């Protein structure tokens, strides 16, 4: 996260870090959000690559015990069916990943909560990307878990030539793109957290930005738009 604040460690408890085993150690790579006990959704783009990954619940700091994480293998990948690799555009960016084991439920470590099937936000409806992306363009990870103000920013003018044209889909969701904040690499996979009646709910699992930089003015972060996905979540759930 490009220009973030770092989060208070229990306001997004539904969030996840998806690591990697790289040697004797794991690596974080990418962000997730805890829908079930055991259940993870993240960006199919996260976990495209042939590796050994793990769920981290109730993280705060990569780098220091926090006293309050439980650490889990991924079982099962589910990518949406229709995703491509060579073709981020086309969207369907989304993955579930079946945890070995059930996590217990605290207040570091509760379910995201998602929006209703269809659930479309008004233009500059205020949200909060948040992960351990890098914090700057070509920088590098985030040690404690970020948070950014991100507006939406609807699919006319997010798809309007000056933004991002005909490669954002009404299946993706825009937010941010003053130049200072955004998502960026390794918070992919993560939630965009929007304030709905009250209460924050998950719309966007983050996809990707602009291949110029993360802070991109007229670029914002683009999500996958989970409200379009709820079908396909609950079908992959009853199924597995
Ligand atoms: C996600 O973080 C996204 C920017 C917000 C990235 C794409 N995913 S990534 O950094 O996790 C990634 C990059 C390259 C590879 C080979 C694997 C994963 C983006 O650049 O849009
Ligand atoms: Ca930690």
């Amino acid at each position: 996260v490009v220009g973030g604040t770092e989060a208070q460690r229990n306001s997004w408890p539904s969030q996840i870090s998806l690591q990697y085993r790289s040697g004797s150690s794991w690596a974080h790579t990418c962000g997730g959000t805890l829908i079930r006990q055991n259940w993870v959704m993240t960006a199919a783009h996260c976990v495209d690559r042939e590796l050994t990954f793990r769920v981290v619940v109730g993280e705060h700091n990569l780098n220091q015990n926090n006293g309050t994480e439980q650490y889990v293998g991924v079982q099962k990948i589910v990518v949406h069916p229709y995703w491509n690799t060579d073709d981020v555009a086309a969207g369907y960016d989304i993955a579930l990943l079946r945890l070995a084991q059930s996590v217990t439920l605290n207040s570091y470590v509760q379910l995201g909560v998602l929006p209703r099937a269809g659930t479309i936000l008004a233009n500059n409806s205020p949200c909060y990307i948040t992960g351990w992306g890098l914090t700057r363009t070509n920088g590098q990870l985030a040690q404690t878990l970020q948070q950014a103000y991100l507006p939406t920013v609807d699919y006319a003018i997010c798809s309007s030539s000056s933004y991002w044209g005909s490669t954002v889909k009404n299946s993706m969701v825009c937010a941010g793109g003053d130049g200072v904040r955004s998502g960026c690499q390794g918070d992919s996979g993560g939630p965009l957290h929007c304030l709905v009646n009250g209460q924050y709910a998950v719309h966007g699992v983050t996809s990707f930005v602009s291949r110029l930089g993360c802070n991109v003015t007229r670029k914002p972060t683009v999500f996958t738009r989970v409200s379009a996905y709820i079908s396909w979540i609950n079908n992959v759930i009853a199924s597995n």
